[PDB]
């Protein structure tokens, strides 16, 4: 939430990353492009707050800020031209489907179902 601003905005976004320079690789990335100041993130990152409450380090979720410049090639690379911008990799980053506009907690976690999430496979059993 809007605590520390230095490393720790995350504190509401599990299993979510800063930037690709924090993410990595056999956990599907699911890219969501976002301009500076945009109210329908807030919205979205609660809803992926639900998702990965029901998926426990499973998949990453990368929060693209178009307020660095690594964003612009990777938002042409993933089709962003809309705010957000979903787009869903598998688990090497395959972009297998992007969405543009605004979703709900089942319907993005279906459609994590689609790609397959296949790794990520060290989930406490309990």
């Amino acid at each position: 939430m809007s605590l520390e601003g230095i490393k720790q905005i995350n504190f509401q976004s599990i299993n979510v990353v800063e930037n690709l320079e924090e993410a990595k690789e056999g956990i599907p990335t699911i890219i969501m492009f976002k301009t500076d100041t945009c109210p329908y993130c807030v919205e979205m990152q609660k809803e992926l707050s639900y998702v990965s409450k029901e998926r426990e380090g499973k998949f990453n979720i990368y929060y693209a800020r178009l307020e660095e410049e690594k964003n612009i090639d990777l938002a042409y690379k993933y089709d962003a031209n809309i705010v957000p911008t979903t787009v869903f990799l598998d688990k090497e980053g395959n972009k297998f489907y992007v969405h543009q506009g605004l979703m709900r907690k089942n319907n993005i976690e279906t459609i994590l179902n689609s790609l397959g999430v296949k790794e990520g496979h060290h989930h406490h059993h309990h």
